[PDB]
RNA sequence: GGCGCAUAAAGAUGAGACGCGUUUUAGAGCUAUGCUGUUUUGAAAAAAACAGCAUAGCAAGUUAAAAUAAGGCUAGUCCGUUAUCAACUUGAAAAAGUGGCACCGAGUCGGUGCUU
DNA sequence: CTAATCGCCAGCGTCTCATCTTTATGCGCC
DNA sequence: ATGAGACGCTGGCGATTAG
């Protein structure tokens, strides 16, 4: 007959049920092909689709950059020599050959092994004279003596291949190259600006204060710290703040009107810094160069050495420096060792898998690790001391090329090289002609919006080209068209118009958009005056007023501004009445405001001739961000302005783009109008209609030529289009998951479509208070809370939003300067030296905001480590936290967790494995798949142009289905079985189309697509009248729900009965019956059979694990390159096999190489999967078979069922190894025992039943050793445990004293050996209980076969015996 | 169910760069002692190493080259790990085609009536 | 000396630039 | 005047062990 389809959808899983007209999942027989007995299966028509979460693209891209990296890398060591190419055959022959064939071994090298000189002594000499690679730096840029050709290769080689970072812009000629002699000149600046307050150092020492190994926010503390009466919030404060590359503010410090911030990093900080210091005069401007410079001596922190007069190669001598420390420290050491603990000098100067030196030079320990371990060792002697001192400030035997030099701008490098170059081209002629050539090897740097220098082969690439030549670091600036290419570069990201799909949208800063935003959301504000009757809309000309007298004049206008100075100054009424926006307006011109200020001239922009200039220049601010590209741009504007105001022009731009066209804006006028939407929204009179009446009204001409939009029925596959979609590819997996798997549950039930298909959305509907207080601008929570809280922790330090930003001055402020575990004050000197600790432990769940983190003194006085904050800080800081909480400051599961500690603290229950990104995709995935089904299933359209809805696509909050499981007692606990999954996809179908047969006058608001209006703020008009819809629909949402359940009882006062059927007078017909229907639940719930598939799907991606093992005497090792030996040079290992193959032949056998038959499963790699799938009988051959059956090669991907006994099967988990493929079908008793017994919900209501479940717990205790048989045939009749089961049982009786709960909780944890899939670990109280893996496919073989739909309906079965 | 705007929490895509890491090779290690081919001296007894290997005591140890998915052809200073995929029948691919209805039951579905 | 257990491992970190979603509430509308 | 909603390594591999 007729039937619905329930849905519930998720990264992981796709959850499907086919309910009828009487709520009944139907049962059907399937037909089964193959070669097996069973031709038929009577099976039911519910289930769940398991297949893996669909992967982002974020490590694939960053493959692919480091992919360029590398050739690019190769390419610029390939133009240096290319230079070298003709002179170095006049000084030797085969030294390129020579270093490229370096990683050879001699057996196999082509030259001699001496990579250099190709001899022995000389080798040794430069190995000698330049232990490393920086002295022969430091003497080719010292000396001026005439050096060897191949030296000079090896420097420049060593620079170029190792570059530096191109983080800053411009060049350092190393100034100063101390703290001193800047910082003296400085303070002799801010004394000599200010004779208001000079302040001075009074001898304090910046150079370690500066230069220590900490936050840049630490070395600031202390830095204000030293002169006291100075803020940090002060002039030199913000600035110092500004030398140490964090983002400071002098907005506070110059009294600006707006704000405004700099940054050194940054690299608009140049125009920002013309702006602002303009914007401020010509007067404070020398203290930012003294800060520049600063920056820039502060930068080589652990690459500093003595002074930079002793050479013109700071770095390589520095690094020169720490070479000899580590010598002196080394001998040193191994002289004290010798001396005070002989014993263990074999063991830290030899053995390498032990962190000695030996781990640190040979084995594979780091310099951390190494500290660490000689640590102890070190002050466990009397000597040593000051290589203690070495050890904490790190500076301790370090190496030349660590960690710390992601610092190094290449601006260093490339001065090393134009000296050695300087000094050296009087000698050789060619370098000297080609010194800038090499300048631009090193310098060359594609820039960001150029991207991939492609010809067409490319689906990343967007760059256009100026020739067709080969692009070289030389001919870029031609070869390329940056113009065009940055142009495209943000064109190719930007939207559409959704409403006019050919044309662009406007820049987020577009004055058109802006006044677009200010009129439609101002063409409803009401006006009501004490005299006046009925509230009247704004008139034409009076939105005008307000504009030019407030919109014009301020950055943004409050209401309390228009109600004071408008209808005051204008209207000049007593008192106003606005109704249509609080507070202040949501809509601004922050842009008009830049321009007045920047060209000084209202009369041109207030002016409309102009609009077309106005909107090309805010598109080219937008568009651009190269000083010379924007400048360029505006040429044809220079007439217009003033040079000083075209600098001022090219100084400001922006970024963004809003979400309309300009045709959709100003341009689409109305035939009996004739003008545009701008228009109407500025004037229409009578009724100011808002965009969306606009776009909706017969009465205009627009909704006739929006229909024109595009074609929704062109070429478009049931795929593709899926995969044409907007965002992340992990989404078009669950999508076209889901749809493929409904498409096959039509295609199974007569052909013809369903009455209704319901799914479950993330979106519920919280409260007004609570969606204003979530959301809450940060200086408004702050402020509201201080305010109630009562404290003048404002009025001691006071910080807008625009610097609150910072993390842990956040917690600062919102814990009212009060540690959250110790009751003490905090300060704001020590601020990133306070440590920020999770309330939860990163352990359970990953929680980065706010609700889960705190500021503290330190994160030991949490209690312990591993949990909740203990109950002995929790029973002392509790008046606290309720304290915090009464401030509107910490959230409701803020002050649950960190009262959770006295609740029970946390327990294994508290998994946790879900990653918001996973929610956000679910999110992502579900609107999809919402009005994806909504268009395939709605095809036709009526007589007067309106879709047919033959089947309905229904949009359920989890919520009710959640509260439906809740107060019916049919719980869910997941790790029993993947059925939950179909329970939900039920529950949803279920209570889906029984509502909309309860109550259809509603049924508008719930159904994807059509709605009627039905104001809900009419529905619950109550004397009290909260509005806000929010908190109104929630209580609707409840009040909805109520008419379903048996008993009704209210928050509102007083009790009601239910009618058992509670069926509606007006359909006249039974909606529910409250005495059968819920038992088809009970039986669906406590049903058996339940179609559950995991896609089989064939492993794709990364070879094998990067993991570059050493040569080795195996054939596991893999060719790291063609050539390369894994015997010999060492290569990959444990390659991901793609799919397995069933092959049937003869292979060798003895000395005598008897051939006997055989078939197994072969593991495809990724690597080998091109290759066999090309030629396959030739691919086996090669493998060492003989003789194969071909048609008898079965493609096994990746969890493929099989079956071997009672009903025991097995998936496919590798070419060598299974999984779990059996669901523990456990009844309806147990699994709610489970969940009232383990308290998984708190199961808060009235007290009252509270303790009669408690007593329902009490007495079915026996249901906990029933649970353990069910397990225990379970386990004994598939997963073949063996060890496992037993030390479980024992686990069990050991613990069968344990209270109720507990067992009930890690009776919960075992289901984990009866899971389906991978066998992974548990714990049953300490006893861990580890994996048993089935490490033989041997079994599998001489099974059956099961290939399944992806609903698992249609089963084809192969009994693998031939 | 849907727009725009403002605030907020969580995410996504693409581009340009650095720094590590790892892997082979180049950085003539030395001395005493055990096994071995011989040569070499010797009347023999007994060693001189020409070298390879095993055992102790010290010496040093920081650097470099090259590789950083195998690779691919379209040969770009490009591309190569995201999405796609049960089985079966046609197809090079794309894609199309392939599985009867009620009832009694419910341990991974069974049984029975109907009908090809 | 097999063959199943046990025990172990997995490329990482930073900076610059640009465009996109997804929910929740608030101010208007289909 | 609300809590759930998102879900959770695991397959290669070498050495240790049991027969």
């Amino acid at each position: 007959k007729k039937y619905s389809i329930g849905l519930d959808i998720g990264t992981n899983s796709v959850g499907w049920a086919v309910i009828t007209d009487e709520y009944k999942v139907p049962s059907k027989k399937f037909k089964v092909l193959g070669n097996t007995d069973r031709h038929s299966i009577k099976k039911n028509l519910i289930g769940a689709l398991l297949f893996d979460s669909g992967e982002t693209a974020e490590a694939t891209r960053l493959k692919r950059t480091a992919r360029r990296r590398y050739t690019r890398r190769k390419n610029r060591i390939c133009y240096l020599q290319e230079i070298f190419s003709n002179e170095m055959a006049k000084v030797d022959d085969s030294f390129f050959h020579r270093l490229e064939e370096s990683f050879l071994v001699e057996e196999d090298k082509k030259h001699e092994r001496h990579p250099i000189f190709g001899n022995i002594v000389d080798e040794v000499a430069y190995h000698e004279k330049y232990p490393t690679i920086y002295h022969l730096r430091k003497k080719l840029v010292d000396s001026t003596d005439k050096a060897d050709l191949r030296l000079i290769y090896l420097a420049l080689a060593h620079m170029i291949k190792f570059r530096g970072h191109f983080l800053i812009e411009g060049d350092l000629n190393p100034d100063n190259s101390d703290v001193d002699k800047l910082f003296i000149q400085l303070v002799q600046t801010y004394n000599q600006l200010f004779e208001e307050n000079p302040i001075n150092a009074s001898g304090v020492d910046a150079k370690a204060i500066l230069s220590a190994r900490l936050s840049k926010s630490r070395r600031l503390e202390n830095l204000i710290a030293q002169l006291p009466g100075e803020k940090k919030n002060g002039l030199f404060g913000n600035l110092i703040a500004l030398s140490l590359g964090l983002t400071p503010n002098f907005k506070s410090n110059f009294d600006l009107a707006e704000d405004a911030k700099l940054q050194l990093s940054k690299d608009t900080y140049d125009d920002d810094l013309d702006n602002l210091l303009a914007q401020i005069g010509d007067q404070y401007a020398d203290l930012f160069l003294a800060a520049k410079n600063l920056s820039d001596a502060i930068l080589l922190s652990d690459i500093l050495r003595v002074n930079t007069e002793i050479t013109k190669a700071p770095l390589s001598a520095s690094m020169i420096k720490r070479y000899d420390e580590h010598h002196q420290d080394l001998t040193l050491l191994k002289a004290l060792v010798r001396q005070q603990l002989p014993e263990k000098y074999k063991e830290i100067f030899f053995d390498q898998s032990k962190n000695g030196y030996a781990g640190y030079i040979d084995g594979g320990a780091s310099q951390e690790e190494f500290y660490k371990f000689i640590k102890p060792i070190l002050e466990k002697m009397d000597g040593t001391e000051e290589l203690l001192v070495k050890l904490n400030r790190e500076d301790l035997l370090r190496k030349q090329r660590t960690f710390d030099n992601g610092s190094i701008p290449h601006q260093i490098h490339l001065g090393e090289l134009h000296a050695i170059l300087r000094r050296q081209e009087d000698f050789y002629p060619f370098l000297k002609d080609n010194r800038e050539k090499i300048e631009k090897i090193l310098t060359f740097r594609i820039p960001y919006y150029v991207g991939p220098l492609a010809r067409g082969n490319s689906r990343f690439a967007w760059m256009t080209r100026k020739s067709e030549e080969t692009i070289t670091p030389w001919n870029f600036e031609e070869v390329v068209d940056k113009g065009a290419s940055a142009q495209s570069f943000i064109e190719r990201m930007t939207n559409f118009d959704k409403n006019l799909p050919n044309e662009k949208v406007l820049p987020k800063h577009s004055l058109l958009y802006e006044y677009f935003t200010v009129y439609n959301e101002l063409t409803k504000v009401k006006y009501v005056t004490e005299g006046m009757r009925k509230p009247a809309f704004l008139s034409g000309e009076q939105k005008k007023a307000i504009v030019d007298l407030l919109f014009k004049t301020n950055r943004k206008v409050t209401v309390k501004q228009l109600k004071e100075d408008y209808f005051k100054k204008i209207e000049c009424f007593d008192s106003v009445e606005i109704s249509g926006v609080e507070d202040r307006f949501n809509a601004s011109l922050g842009t008009y405001h830049d321009l007045l200020k920047i060209i000084k001239d209202k009369d041109f922009l207030d002016n409309e001739e102009n609009e077309d200039i106005l909107e090309d220049i805010v598109l080219t601010l937008t568009l651009f961000e190269d000083r010379e590209m924007i400048e360029e741009r505006l040429k044809t504007y220079a007439h217009l302005f003033d040079d000083k105001v075209m600098k001022q022009l090219k100084r400001r731009r922006y970024t963004g783009w809003g979400r309309l066209s300009r045709k959709l804006i100003n341009g689409i006028r109305d035939k009996q109008s004739g003008k545009t939407i701008l228009d109407f929204l500025k004037s229409d009179g009578f009724a100011n209609r808002n965009f969306m009446q606009l776009i909706h009204d017969d009465s205009l001409t627009f909704k006739e030529d929006i229909q024109k939009a595009q074609v929704s029925g062109q070429g478009d596959s049931l795929h593709e289009h899926i995969a044409n979609l907007a965002g992340s590819p992990a989404i078009k997996k669950g999508i076209l998951q889901t749809v493929k798997v409904v498409d096959e549950l039509v295609k199974v039930m007569g052909r013809h479509k369903p009455e209704n298909i319901v799914i479950e959305m993330a979106r519920e509907n919280q409260t007004t208070q609570k969606g204003q207080k979530n959301s809450r601008e940060r200086m408004k929570r702050i402020e509201e809370g201080i305010k109630e809280l009562g404290s003048q922790i404002l009025k001691e330090h006071p910080v807008e939003n625009t610097q609150l930003q910072n993390e842990k001055l956040y917690l600062y402020y919102l814990q009212n300067g009060r540690d959250m575990y110790v009751d003490q004050e905090l300060d704001i000197n020590r601020l990133s030296d306070y440590d920020v600790d999770h309330i939860v432990p990163q352990s359970f769940l990953k929680d980065d905001s706010i609700d889960n983190k705190v500021l503290t003194r330190s994160d030991k006085n949490r209690g312990k480590s591993d949990n909740v904050p203990s109950e002995e800080v929790v029973k002392k800081m509790k008046n606290y936290w309720r304290q915090l909480l009464n401030a509107k400051l910490i959230t409701q599961r803020k002050f649950d967790n960190l009262t959770k500690a006295e609740r029970g603290g946390l327990s294994e229950l508290d998994k946790a494995g879900f990653i918001k990104r996973q929610l956000v995709e679910t999110r992502q995935i579900t609107k999809h798949v919402a009005q994806i089904l909504d268009s395939r299933m709605n095809t036709k359209y009526d007589e007067n142009d309106k879709l047919i809805r033959e089947v309905k696509v229904i949009t359920l909050k989890s919520k009710l289905v959640s509260d439906f499981r809740k107060d019916f007692q049919f719980y869910k606990v997941r790790e029993i079985n993947n059925y939950h999954h179909a329970h939900d996809a039920y529950l949803n179908a279920v209570v889906g189309t029984a509502l909309i047969k309860k109550y259809p006058k509603l049924e508008s608001e719930f159904v994807y697509g059509d709605y009627k209006v039905y104001d809900v703020r009419k529905m619950i008009a109550k004397s009290e009248q909260e509005i806000g819809k929010a908190t109104a629909k929630y209580f609707f949402y409840s009040n909805i729900m109520n008419f379903f359940k048996t008993e009704i009882t209210l928050a509102n006062g007083e009790i009601r009965k239910r009618p058992l059927i509670e069926t509606n007078g007006e359909t006249g017909e039974i909606v529910w019956d409250k005495g059968r229907d819920f038992a088809t639940v009970r039986k669906v719930l406590s049903m058996p059979q339940v179609n559950i598939v995991k896609k089989t799907e064939v492993q794709t991606g990364g070879f094998s694990k990067e993991s570059i093992l050493p040569k080795r005497n195996s054939d596991k090792l893999i060719a790291r390159k063609k050539d390369w030996d894994p015997k010999k040079y060492g290569g990959f290992d444990s390659p991901t096999v793609a799919y397995s193959v069933l092959v049937v032949a003869k292979v060798e056998k003895g000395k005598s190489k008897k051939l006997k038959s055989v078939k197994e499963l072969l593991g495809i790699t990724i690597m080998e999967r091109s290759s066999f799938e090309k030629n396959p009988i030739d691919f086996l051959e090669a493998k060492g078979y003989k003789e194969v059956k071909k048609d008898l090669i079965i493609k096994l991907p990746k969890y493929s069922l099989f079956e071997l006994e009672n009903g025991r099967k097995r998936m496919l988990a590798s070419a060598g190894e299974l999984q779990k493929g059996n669901e523990l079908a456990l009844p309806s008793k147990y699994v709610n025992f489970l969940y009232l017994a383990s308290h998984y919900e708190k199961l808060k209501g009235s007290p009252e039943d509270n303790e009669q479940k408690q007593l329902f717990v009490e007495q079915h205790k026996h249901y906990l050793d029933e649970i353990i048989e069910q397990i225990s045939e379970f386990s004994k009749r598939v997963i073949l445990a063996d060890a496992n089961l037993d030390k479980v049982l024992s686990a069990y009786n050991k613990h069968r004293d344990k209270p109720i709960r507990e067992q009930a909780e890690n009776i919960i944890h075992l289901f984990t050996l009866t899971n389906l899939g991978a066998p992974a670990a548990f714990k049953y109280f300490d006893t861990t209980i580890d994996r048993k893996r089935y490490t033989s496919t041997k079994e599998v073989l001489d099974a059956t076969l099961i290939h399944q739909s992806i609903t698992g309906l249609y089963e084809t079965r192969i009994d693998l015996s031939q």
